[PDB]
């Protein structure tokens, strides 16, 4: 009934994962939608959700490698793309999407970043022009352009309804979005419905296959939940990402001390002190020096259970973490001046 | 054909999207799930939102506008409710329900102000006794007085089920509530049932005609994603309105600058250092100002792509915007002291 | 009939609330669909949310007090748990089910401190090994190391299959996790075994009876309306106890008085401007003081309605409220030092 349970080894991660997921799927599709519980083949100690969130940080470390080649990163936006030529990948985004999905189930949050698009398709619609603004900023602006050009096109901008689809090294791929485009010039008449075209390619074509795998995924999971009435697409993000809560108060609450520290330290009541007339920034800083995110779950940050470990006695060495139990390092030092100084340091260096 | 696209002219908007809506729901009535896109007569320009923003805040305004009498403002509530006097529009009523849709897909929140009991009408419920509380103040009043009187009705109030329904003349128009109204005295016995009577005539009988018809275009553009999973008629008030979250850092991210203006610049610098030390109060006034409202969309302000351009040396004339695409103009000012105090005075004075 | 309607005296709100539902629910048991309006007795004034939340108050206090037994406090972790052995309960089980319920649906929150087990279990899934960590922290300790231990179990901690299990007064019930417990010592390879079944006896086959009439009496509340597919318990915790907010501005809005003190007035000003400064930990307290909790319904501080009422000239005594109005009853103290100095000493006090 309840528990999920997942064993897989580090080192194959992926197909370990993928493997057992694609026959618990085809015995309980329903199982995919329960409390995940991780364990790494070789190592013990019970999953109290810390590991299950490792298996997530390592999966979405690996999958938006520019190593693997499935997903491209835009340096600009600040954000990653199917890559259109990601071969013989099926499985891996058949994973991903599944591990979103876990994800939204436990409430644990991860750092991705997709264009509204890629939730916006996961919702079943289709990317559109108004959707190439995030994912591709510079393809769009020329076909504004085009589309807002007052001369005449064919005799001005000589283009066809042929688009380019370079690799790597260059040589682009002459893709025809229609019949024969290469004889049918774009008109002041041709321009909408080839920016439509070269819109549903690009945003849907153009990455099937890659996407097509990807909903799959997250679908073997969402399937049959409050997802299909959904409104927009930022919501599914905020499932997978969290909301921009800011409690402290409450993170305080539910934060656990280990190796001798208790509620009552010089130095954990400083550390508070501090935190709390810390500046927004900063407190998203610290949030993801000491989490993988600067975001919060559902419930907010006390849900975080954060856990402020004693590391050595007083020193120079600056506070270090665990992200994926939400434990911050930190060596008793002694001056709350010195714990300020090394905690902004550490977190404004990540 | 991705967009919803609608082909309207100011000087005929109300008319002719309804026309437009009505005939797309001849035909494909599909396209209403779509996104929507704008167009109005004789101007050129893209529609990214913009469009369709102004589209909306232009009908809403026309819509509660007294001179279409479809909905009368509360002085005190700042609310609006439906007019059961307003007949032979039965079909704008239906274009707001079109619009409220619409607003929902889009994260274009509107600056509609409704009493609980209209959304809470939406979800397919009765208003009651309660909810006159926001919708009739007054009236509430009168009926928690009648409840709560103390002494003997009838033998001190000369009221029995038959109400008035009273012109715009004075002219009062006898409605009973019960069989024969005229006799039958309202007494401790049934001034509950009176109450619920004259409740339910006033939130669901008295209207129903134009309600239904704005229930139906919520239903047109929506439909089988119902407010399942909306528990509270809020819910869905903020789907229309936004929240009250005012994140303000990621409003300053994604915040765009033309004119000159770029994220760097002494000027745009002590405007951010100023607009972030703003008491919530003022950083209220201040989307307002720049925005068509105070509210946030789905995703906080972030999503609101904020642009800020520059307007001319240092004047005495205050910033301005154009609230459709949150565009703050702000002249290049000769002092961070200087563009507090216009700015202030500007968001203080609309 | 528009409410639920209950008319409760006190002195016998659970048997009367009981007697009442039990009718309710065999008469169309559509009332248990609608909005709560509670009578007490004897009592005449409309149910405007206030006697309805003073209702759950002492519903609330009286079944978690330690008197009726029904269920333990925890005072580490400051959660109650269903007692076992709460024998002839299973009505008041019901009747706090159906109040959890009603809270979904009333922008009312219900003071009720649950392990999340308790929302999981509502949404009919198994408590589990991590469940345990909040509701039986000591217990979940020592299965944990018990499955840590390097060791060799049997040679080291000599146990089996069969737990113990008190009353009142000591006097354990060796109750058999498996079939002959006596006789199958816990090992290295039983012990996942051993754990799974102690978690689930204990969160599930443990409380059964009691948990079942809880299950049934939100479900009569909340029939087939999702809850039970929403991604996370969190979700139906959210909606019964209110999130953190702190909007104040907005909670400042919104607020009504009484007994003269008008919007305008230097005590009602002067009020403001000590609220607005405080600090968000004061303000926690405050809220607490005049309100039940900390917390906001859905929408934020704002639909607290909070009431400041004037209560008689400057006096010495501490401002006092009616938690069930969130009405500080405020003397027209001589300044605001006093009114300050007097405020502080009450949240802090009460």
């Amino acid at each position: 009934n309840p528990y999920l349970r997942l064993k897989v080894r580090r080192d194959h991660i992926i197909d370990d994962a993928l493997v057992r997921l694609e026959m618990i799927a085809m015995e309980n599709p329903a199982d995919l939608k329960k409390q995940l519980y991780v364990e790494f083949e070789g190592e013990q100690g019970v999953d109290e959700g810390g590991v299950s969130k490792e298996f997530f940080q390592l999966v979405v470390e690996e999958i938006f490698n520019p190593d693997i080649g499935m997903f491209t990163y835009d340096e600009s936006t600040k954000l990653f793309w199917f890559n259109p030529s990601s071969f013989e990948t099926e499985g891996q985004f058949t994973l991903i999407g599944i591990v979103l999905g876990l994800a939204i189930y436990n409430n644990c949050i991860l750092d991705v970043h997709f264009p509204m698009v890629v939730y916006r398709k996961l919702m079943g619609k289709k990317g559109t022009f108004r959707d190439l603004g995030d994912s591709h900023p510079v393809l769009y602006q020329s076909l504004k352009d085009l589309l807002e050009y007052e001369g005449n096109v064919e005799d001005d901008m000589m283009i066809t309804f042929q688009i380019s689809q370079t690799d790597l090294f260059g040589n682009p791929m002459m893709y025809d979005l229609k019949e024969n485009g290469d004889k049918i010039p774009i008109t002041n008449e041709n321009r909408k419905e080839f920016v439509n075209l070269y819109s549903d390619y690009i945003l849907n074509k153009s990455v099937e296959k890659q996407f097509k795998a990807f909903r799959r995924g997250f679908h073997m999971v969402t399937n049959e939940s409050p997802l299909k009435y959904l409104f927009r697409p930022e919501e599914i993000e905020l499932l997978i990402c969290g909301s921009r809560n800011l409690d402290f108060q409450a993170l305080e609450e539910t934060t656990e001390y280990d190796g001798g520290y208790t509620r009552d330290s010089v130095l954990i009541r400083e550390f508070w002190e501090i935190v709390h007339s810390f500046t927004d920034e900063q407190k998203r800083l610290f949030l993801q020096f000491t989490t993988g995110t600067d975001r919060a779950p559902v419930g907010g940050l006390g849900k975080l259970k954060m856990i402020i470990a004693k590391n050595g006695p007083d020193t120079e060495r600056l506070p270090t973490s665990h992200t994926c139990f939400n434990v911050l390092l930190l060596p008793e030092y002694s001056s709350k001046e010195k714990l300020k100084e090394r905690l902004l340091k550490a977190i404004t260096y990540a």
